[PDB]
DNA sequence: CGGCTCGCGCA
DNA sequence: TGCGCGAAGCCGAT
């Protein structure tokens, strides 16, 4: 549909239709930035062709109640930002709250929308949104992938096994996909309040709040401030300070040699192509590069593969053959020791290091990479039974990190305790053929006493 | 058949 | 710390 510099292959049709007289819609839900966004670029494009403005709508739904406040106002203060910097660009934006499958379709027919656009998540909801927005209009509805590099749908039509299948069919898309983004141009046609909706969402949220004995909250909220002009900066300072590091300690959690990246990728408020872009012009270690690259781009991207083509993706189904032929031999295995999620959520293993990853996400809500592992690892370990593991690891995770409710963490978590993406491993009681992580392990790859006195 | 994102013994 | 091996099941290139 038009464009010099937009790629087809991005955008692909939900619904067909007569394209109406009205605005382009917007409808934003996973990629809350203005800058980087194939889905507004290709909103704005549209619009251009037809002679109409584009206008962008967020609907705020009750899913906000099932996290914390932590979630919450990260991805508000990143609205209030997103709001501004729209408005520089003559783009009106609409925060609607309710159900998007009845919000959506009534703002379509209220506002007399000519076109209707959304950004993709694999993630079982929003399909379902799009399910009910579909059957109550009447007008074109187009889907732009502006998360992934690689549109989800074009790098492979599968399930893919392992990263080691995956790498080369995405690797083999990179020089027809990676390529730089056109600036968003401001709309030339003329066309509720966040701090209400923030002000009103935190009260209903407070009882739940994550607390110290003494009523003090756990979560610090200044290691990492939202929105897009923040997102760019720590992208700078990972690139200039330790990119050249990365591929020797990202697995050392006493070091932040991590990009702290995930935060805004999680909510769209940096671009991972963006990211791709600067560091591949970096000049920097050439093993610390593509251990960077494949995790930003293999891991990450292999994650929506993993949700969009397995629907029970955080399900005990989802996990391979003989991982559940293994982890079924050994249900009636005498457990070392039993928590429950009570006890894991509090820290009050016999562990001090699971106890101090736990630590870390609740004050931090970012967990380092190499304990995130180990941390579900124990879980399995030290639960009832692997879907009791499963729900543990992923109630706490989407509780408590800023990045999670995102198929990174379902994969990782199935990964972690169904070997997704994984092989099998030495036979083990309760865990059988899954693959094993032990504190000593730990001790000989990093200085496990210091991150242990840092979380307590 | 070859090669896949641990623990372990040994410089 | 850095290396090379062991223990495991399967994909996919033929
Ligand atoms: C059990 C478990 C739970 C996890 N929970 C989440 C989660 O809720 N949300 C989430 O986004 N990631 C999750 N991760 C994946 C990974 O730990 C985080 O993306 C990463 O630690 C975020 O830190 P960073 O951006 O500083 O990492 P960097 O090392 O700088 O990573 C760069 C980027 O690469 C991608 N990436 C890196 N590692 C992975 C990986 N294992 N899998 C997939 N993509 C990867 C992410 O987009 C990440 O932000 C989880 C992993 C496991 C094993």
């Amino acid at each position: 549909p038009r464009g010099s510099h937009m790629n087809p292959k991005r955008i692909r049709a939900l619904k067909s239709g007569k394209q109406g007289d009205g605005p382009v819609v917007y409808w934003m839900s996973r990629d809350q930035r203005a800058e980087d966004n194939w889905a507004l670029l290709f909103s704005r494009a549209i619009a251009k062709e037809a002679n109409v403005p584009v206008v962008v709508v967020f609907c705020l739904t009750d899913e906000f109640l099932e996290a914390g406040i932590r979630q919450y106002e990260f991805m508000l203060k990143g609205l209030q930002e997103l709001e501004v910097s729209l408005s520089r660009k003559k783009i009106p934006s609409f925060f609607l709250r309710g159900d998007p499958g009845e919000k959506i379709s009534r703002f379509v027919k209220d506002y007399n929308a000519g076109t209707l656009v959304t950004d993709f998540s694999p993630l079982r909801i929003k399909n379902q949104w799009i399910e009910k927005v579909i059957s109550g209009i009447s007008i074109p509805f187009f889907e732009v992938d502006a998360h992934n590099v690689v549109p989800c749908w074009e790098a492979s039509q599968k399930h893919e096994y392992a990263a080691h299948t995956f790498r080369p069919k995405l690797y083999a898309l990179l020089p027809e996909f990676l390529e730089e983004f056109p600036e968003l141009e401001p709309n030339s046609v003329t066309p509720e309040t966040l701090s209400d909706v923030l002000e009103t969402g935190v009260k209903a949220l407070l009882p739940e709040r994550a607390l110290l004995k003494n009523k003090d909250p756990l979560f610090e909220p200044w290691h990492f401030e939202p929105g897009e002009k923040a997102a760019k900066k720590v992208m700078e300072s990972f690139i200039a300070d330790r990119l050249d590091s990365y591929g020797a300690l990202r697995n050392d959690p006493t070091k932040n040699m991590l990009s702290n990246l995930s935060p805004y990728l999680h909510f769209g408020q940096i671009s991972s192509q963006r990211v791709v872009l600067e560091v591949e012009k970096a000049e920097s270690n050439p093993g610390s590069k593509k251990a960077f690259l494949d995790e930003i781009l293999i891991w990450k991207e292999i994650s929506d593969n993993f949700c969009y083509y397995n629907p029970g993706y955080d399900g005990f189904e989802s996990f391979p053959s003989w991982a559940k032929e293994s982890l079924n031999a050994h249900r009636n295995d005498v457990r070392s020791h039993i928590y429950t999620l009570e006890e894991f959520e509090a820290g009050k293993t016999h562990d001090p290091l699971w106890n101090a990853s736990q630590m870390e996400l609740l004050s931090t809500g970012k967990m380092h990479g190499y304990t995130r592992m180990y941390w579900a690892k124990k879980i399995l370990e030290w639960s009832e039974s692997p879907e009791k593991a499963l729900e543990i690891a992923i109630c706490l995770n989407d509780r408590y990190e800023l990045d999670g409710r995102d198929p990174n963490g379902y994969a990782g978590i199935a990964w972690s305790i169904g070997g997704v993406h994984d092989r099998a491993w030495g036979e083990r009681e309760v865990t059988g053929k899954i693959r094993y992580m032990s504190y000593e392990g730990c001790k000989r790859k990093f200085d496990v006493k210091l991150y242990i006195e840092k979380y307590s």
